[PDB]
């Protein structure tokens, strides 16, 4: 079912929250820039077939606005156990994490034209609790936003908390350029009274 690892890529508040009202409290314009330009790299040599795949739950496919649904330039699926009949002219649909896996190692590969580069869970705090138990997750791609923004849904482990501390470490920003490709902004970025940090944590599987 798996053969590749799993990243989780959130933005979330120091307190954990990631969402309200099934929204998202808080508008950044960089900070969606830089979860499409990390969802949709692929090294240049495999550029021509290569392409990266983002897994969602139903509720954040919703949140996403018609005029971006689906991400271009990726592989979207949306993993829910309840068939509405809805697909748009490619999106795949999954009864779960490991079931869209084998979906797309079936759909892609040897007959492919159309190859897989990384995965992503890119939401749906439900979503994220699957995939922080699944044996390939290793890495979260987490955005830190340092404020007590009102939330009402938030992530399911506190993996920047002491506890884990053994476990997830977090990674030198030189290594998260490299991972990411092109250089990324060190440190505070402040836009729209918010003040928020890009971060990259490691787990070994
Ligand atoms: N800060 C961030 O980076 C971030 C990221 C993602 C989402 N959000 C926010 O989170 C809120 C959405 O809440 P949510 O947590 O309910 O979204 P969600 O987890 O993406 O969606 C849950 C729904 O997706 C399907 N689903 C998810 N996990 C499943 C699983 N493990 N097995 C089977 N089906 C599964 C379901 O299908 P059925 O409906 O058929 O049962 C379920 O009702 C919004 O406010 C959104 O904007 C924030
Ligand atoms: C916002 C956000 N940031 C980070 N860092 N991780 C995350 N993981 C999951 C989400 C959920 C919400 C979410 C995701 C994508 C779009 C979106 O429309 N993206 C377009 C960008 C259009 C643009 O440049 O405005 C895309 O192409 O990716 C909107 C909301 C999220």
């Amino acid at each position: 079912n798996q053969q590749k690892s799993l990243t989780l890529i959130v933005a979330l508040t120091t307190s954990y929250g990631i969402g309200r009202s099934n929204s998202l409290p808080w508008k950044l314009k960089k900070e969606i820039s830089y979860f499409k330009r990390v969802t949709s790299f692929v090294p240049t040599f495999d550029s021509f077939e290569s392409m990266n795949v983002v897994l969602m739950g139903r509720k954040t496919w919703e949140s996403i606005p018609l005029q971006f649904r689906p991400l271009k330039g990726r592989i979207n699926v949306v993993i829910t156990r309840n068939e509405s009949l809805d697909l748009g002219n490619g999106i795949h649909s999954a009864k779960s994490l490991d079931h869209a896996l084998e979906l797309l190692y079936r759909t892609y590969g040897s007959e492919s034209s159309v190859q897989i580069n990384r995965i992503f869970v890119i939401g749906g705090a439900q979503l994220y609790k699957a995939a922080m138990d699944h044996p390939k997750l290793d890495r979260i791609m987490a955005t830190i936003i340092y404020k007590d923004i009102h939330c009402d849904v938030f992530f399911p482990l506190k993996f920047r908390d002491k506890e884990w501390s053994s476990v997830w470490k977090k990674e030198k920003h030189s290594d998260l350029e490299s991972w990411v490709g092109t250089k990324v902004p060190h440190g505070k970025i402040n836009e729209d009274g918010f003040d928020y940090e890009f971060e990259m944590w490691t787990r070994d599987l």
